[PDB]
């Protein structure tokens, strides 16, 4: 048992362990994102950049699971990172729409998290759900909600203008 | 009778009142119209904003009728705040022109007490609709009008791509 | 269904609207109070101010409200905001007394609302009251219990002199 | 003729005549107030420097007839100014309700100079009127009333420590 180990149960440390495995996979799908809107035969480098932000912000997101098991004596356990869903994405609405669903599948699981937590009695790992996590991932997924209804409003996926307008006056 | 009151007819007083409740059911409107338009499927954040600040503003209006009434000698009398005519505002178009409307009817209430402060000889309070309240709406009325000939030009309701471009250069 | 809503309850959606209403309520009887201390004949200028700046602290309580609802995915539906208890206030002493009652109105309210999340699972709900209401209502609890406390010292409500003191020297 | 009269009644000419008498008369009896309560015997310096501010401002209003009436090219024709009502002011109080007084003679002296501009279709006199005088009287006469109320609540005249504690704390 490690020196610091209290009230911190064998299935939460587990549990912290496949959640950063899912904060890297987000990471890594908005890294493929990134990419296909830097192609030159896509060309919306707002829309890239973006995702690449993104990207970055979930790899944090992925550290600082690393470091909270660390401060609790749990202990990383590192799996592959599995490759995104797509090797490309269509375009800004279809990319949106598959980044609204992968935010609610990241809070289903932080949801679920924060049961187990509960069901265990650790106040701890719930308030740092609650103050590192949740609020966040609400205001991702209204932020992308809100890009979905004026994709959709200018016209995606057909109406091209509308497509280079929002990456010129929304991203 | 009030050590202060000079000049201030009864039914002056009352229409004060009224009025000061009317500004504050205009609030409430336009703050209905910004939690409208900040909808995750609505989603014209620029167009929200328009309507919180007017909310605001119109709050301040009845701030400075209770501050009024107070330095004539009246006695502010508070009645209910009426809840919005509606509870969701259809689109951009039909938000400008209902709001176009609260303005007129406010602007009406205001000549109409400026009438009633002529017949009873008041000069103090037909100055203060004068300085304070006549031409702020006279301004509000344009701007609004304004903007709904720039939304019809722009093809609402039917033009999505034209209501996303007047949130977007505007407002 | 919004596509942003998760995890949020139509329980917690209705009592949210019911909250926001009481929000204004209480914004709505301060700014009576407010009105009250600044007549010619009460003329207690700090206790007025007092009551006007905690009049528009409950307005951004009540709009914060409607902001969440809308990140929720669930849809602001407002209410009248009926009238205060009382068109006059007696005195300082009866104020602060009627303002008490309101705060632990308002908290019963707020903690009833966190039970309903706790009762749903609703951990984002249950962070954002103990984030940003729970512990404001507990500061403003006590500054007024220690309010009432003093004016009761001064005399309230037949010593006019210790009435005179306390709005030069607390408020 | 003078050469500039336009649309000049020669009865608003001699009530503007009037007018700067009666405000003449006022900075007298202020002055006066700022005399008895700098005795040693009163000995209240921030009430007698009340009084002699509003004795300047007093000046300052007859002044801008002075200015007005040659402006319209009516001729400035002076009266003696009489010495106020009193030689003694007796305590804070009385001195108050005798301000209140003499600002709501003044009020009406200039509500029914507006009445006759009105009269005679003079919307320049009423405008000079509205923009300069009648919102200046309100507020004085709301601010004195205030005072009244506040030193009645601190036991005046009989509570010396109540008028203290006014000149220490509210002026
Ligand atoms: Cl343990
Ligand atoms: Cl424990
Ligand atoms: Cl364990
Ligand atoms: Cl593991
Ligand atoms: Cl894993
Ligand atoms: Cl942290
Ligand atoms: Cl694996
Ligand atoms: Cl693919
Ligand atoms: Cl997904
Ligand atoms: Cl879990
Ligand atoms: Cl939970
Ligand atoms: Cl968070
Ligand atoms: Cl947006
Ligand atoms: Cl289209
Ligand atoms: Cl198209
Ligand atoms: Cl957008
Ligand atoms: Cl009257
Ligand atoms: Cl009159
Ligand atoms: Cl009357
Ligand atoms: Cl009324
Ligand atoms: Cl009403
Ligand atoms: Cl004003
Ligand atoms: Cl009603
Ligand atoms: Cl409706
Ligand atoms: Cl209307
Ligand atoms: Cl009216
Ligand atoms: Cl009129
Ligand atoms: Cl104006
Ligand atoms: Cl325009
Ligand atoms: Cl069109
Ligand atoms: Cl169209
Ligand atoms: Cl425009
Ligand atoms: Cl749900
Ligand atoms: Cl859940
Ligand atoms: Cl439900
Ligand atoms: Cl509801
Ligand atoms: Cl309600
Ligand atoms: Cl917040
Ligand atoms: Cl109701
Ligand atoms: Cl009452
Ligand atoms: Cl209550
Ligand atoms: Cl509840
Ligand atoms: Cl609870
Ligand atoms: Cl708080
Ligand atoms: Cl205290
Ligand atoms: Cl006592
Ligand atoms: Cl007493
Ligand atoms: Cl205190
Ligand atoms: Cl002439
Ligand atoms: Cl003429
Ligand atoms: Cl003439
Ligand atoms: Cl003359
Ligand atoms: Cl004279
Ligand atoms: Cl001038
Ligand atoms: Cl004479
Ligand atoms: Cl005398
Ligand atoms: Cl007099
Ligand atoms: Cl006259
Ligand atoms: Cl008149
Ligand atoms: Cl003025
Ligand atoms: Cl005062
Ligand atoms: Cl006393
Ligand atoms: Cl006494
Ligand atoms: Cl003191
Ligand atoms: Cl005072
Ligand atoms: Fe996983
Ligand atoms: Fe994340
Ligand atoms: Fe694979
Ligand atoms: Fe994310
Ligand atoms: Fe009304
Ligand atoms: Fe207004
Ligand atoms: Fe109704
Ligand atoms: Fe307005
Ligand atoms: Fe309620
Ligand atoms: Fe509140
Ligand atoms: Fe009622
Ligand atoms: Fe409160
Ligand atoms: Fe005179
Ligand atoms: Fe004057
Ligand atoms: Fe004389
Ligand atoms: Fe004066
Ligand atoms: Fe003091
Ligand atoms: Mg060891
Ligand atoms: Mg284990
Ligand atoms: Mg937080
Ligand atoms: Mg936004
Ligand atoms: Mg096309
Ligand atoms: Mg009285
Ligand atoms: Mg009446
Ligand atoms: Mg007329
Ligand atoms: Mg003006
Ligand atoms: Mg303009
Ligand atoms: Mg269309
Ligand atoms: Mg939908
Ligand atoms: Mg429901
Ligand atoms: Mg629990
Ligand atoms: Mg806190
Ligand atoms: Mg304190
Ligand atoms: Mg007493
Ligand atoms: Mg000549
Ligand atoms: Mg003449
Ligand atoms: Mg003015
Ligand atoms: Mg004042
Ligand atoms: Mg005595």
């Amino acid at each position: 048992v490690s020196q610091v180990r209290q009230n911190y149960h064998s299935d939460c440390e587990a549990a912290v362990n496949r959640m950063l495995n899912l904060e890297l996979y987000a990471s890594y799908t908005y890294s493929s994102m990134y990419a296909f809107f830097d192609r030159d035969d896509v060309a919306l480098h707002n829309v890239a950049e973006f995702f690449k932000e993104h990207s970055h912000a979930e790899r944090e997101h992925a550290e600082k699971f690393m470091k909270y098991q660390n401060k609790r004596g749990g202990r990383v356990v590192l799996q592959d990172i599995k490759k995104p869903e797509r090797d490309e994405w269509g375009n800004t609405l279809e990319a949106m729409q598959a980044a609204l669903q992968l935010e609610k599948t990241v809070n289903q699981a932080l949801l679920d998290l924060h049961k187990l937590a509960t069901d265990k009695v650790d106040p701890h790992l719930c308030d740092f759900l609650e103050s590192e996590y949740l609020e966040a991932q609400v205001k991702a997924i209204k932020r992308i909600g809100d890009f979905i209804t004026n994709l959709k409003r200018l016209g995606l996926p057909e109406n091209g203008m509308g497509e280079y307008l929002f990456d010129k006056h929304s991203v």
